[PDB]
């Protein structure tokens, strides 16, 4: 009859920052057409839907764009997890989605919930196989790191630029890059532990992205294999400066290439606002 | 520090159909700079802001999408004018925009306003001039009527269809509309008081709408002009059929042609949902 939501700020601390999400709480009610309605209503990148558990986790969420349901997304599960710390007292949260349960820690201060880390999915990786057309697209000659495209449900590609003021310059023709089906393109630049990064996906619907939260795992991998860092090594990844929606995550890639146990992305996260809707 | 809001689907009296505004009230510690901040954050065709009057209005209305500001828009404004009826006694409300105030007359039951009328501005118009192209685009060979381009704010342009199954088959090349720059193209096709429309805009940024609102009035003046309804007879318009937003459009032309003294255009509208922001 009446659903209550929030929209959570996912990888930000302050509002009007990072990457928006809505949040819909006490869901089983609503049947899956009708909660695609309501994320195409809302027209946020995401919405979710928190339902019922039916594997022994906390909660299900289903993730929809304006469009599609969706099996996994970064930015919009750490907003969920952050808005559900509203609702429990678990240090611990785990939420089933399509792909399986992703189990988040939640940071608490006094009782509100400012942050959360996910455990990812464990990417794959190949060559992207298109580089000329692609570096075209972006107005730039070369890439400074190999340029391939990982897979942990979205796709996404990593193409490395030389200087942060070099990544700043960037001026895609996205009509090109509209030819890269399926996939995201992630331009990145930085050393050490700080990063800096562009998200460009006409193929899924957003022209330049403030918070990709699941390229972070993805990069932090990218940066391990070609020695900018070593596995086990958290980075910072600031992204969506040049937009004016600055989002900062972070993220480690445990083990090895070739037997990684474990991709962990965290972030803060901030209520935006909370409403109710009439169906 | 916190303002309310109201999410009303314009042009419809049940949620989720119709075109969606989000409406902020009291709105006049914001600046400009944080209200398209706010009305990106949320990521509606347009978010509207209620400010206090200056020139003897009721309200004055700023009128945003999420990358700029409109000196006028048509769904936007009747879904401000409907949110607005809940705050306000009056049969009658004045709203202030950069174009001058808009007189619309507000109809309630119950103390609950259900649709309004708005006096649009006066359109005008002249031959596209561009015709193989767009027909091109559209997929067609012809249209039935012709191919004009009405400006009053916004730019409109009509292409005829001869039935309402043939417009219902249209599927535009999206990539080739995007060289029609600073306008939205709209197909018709119905007879006497009872007519269907499609509107397609990559300048304005929507795919498909669900209820152009400014093209309502123009599209009134063009089929008195060529002789389908007299000046002064109304229609209806049904919209976003097609895309699952169904959206009921009620315009009149009074005058002629050369002389117009009123265009009025009127609708349904419903309440989505109601919430709070944290700034
Ligand atoms: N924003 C996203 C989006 O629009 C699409 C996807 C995606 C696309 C294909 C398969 C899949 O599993 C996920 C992921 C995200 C995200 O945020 O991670
Ligand atoms: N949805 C709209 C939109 O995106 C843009 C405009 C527009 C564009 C140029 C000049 C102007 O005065 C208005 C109007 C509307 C509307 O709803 O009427």
């Amino acid at each position: 009859h009446m659903h209550n939501y929030v929209i959570i700020d996912a990888f930000a601390s302050v509002p009007l920052e990072g990457n928006p999400v809505a949040v819909f709480f006490d869901a089983d009610d609503l049947p899956p057409a009708q909660m695609q309605r309501i994320a195409r209503e809302m027209n946020l990148s995401e919405s979710t839907f928190v339902l019922k558990p039916r594997n022994g986790g906390d909660a299900l969420i289903r993730i929809f764009t304006p469009v599609n349901e969706l099996p996994f997304a970064g930015h919009p599960l750490l907003g969920t997890a952050i808005a559900l710390g509203a609702h429990t007292d678990n240090h611990r949260l785990y939420l089933e989605t399509q792909m399986g349960t992703i189990a988040f820690e939640l940071e608490r201060q006094n009782g509100s919930v400012i942050a959360a880390s996910m455990d990812q999915p464990i990417p794959t990786w190949t060559a992207l196989g298109r580089d000329a057309e692609l570096l075209k697209a972006l107005g730039i000659s070369d890439s400074t790191f190999p340029i391939e495209i990982y897979h942990n449900g979205p796709r996404h590609v990593f193409v490395g630029l030389p200087s942060i003021d070099a990544l700043s310059a960037l001026h895609p023709d996205h009509r090109a890059l509209s030819n890269f089906h399926d996939m995201a393109i992630n331009c990145f630049a930085g050393a050490g532990r700080r990063w800096r990064s562009r998200m460009f996906s006409p193929a899924y619907g957003v022209v330049e992205d403030a918070a990709t939260g699941s390229a972070a795992g993805p990069l932090a991998i990218h940066l391990a294999r070609h020695g900018q860092i070593e596995f086990g090594q958290p980075v910072e990844i600031l992204q969506g400066v040049e937009i004016g929606r600055p989002s900062l995550m972070f993220a480690k890639a445990e083990g090895r290439a070739e037997q990684l146990t474990r991709v962990e992305v965290s972030g803060n996260g901030v209520t935006f606002g909370r409403g109710t809707i009439v169906l």
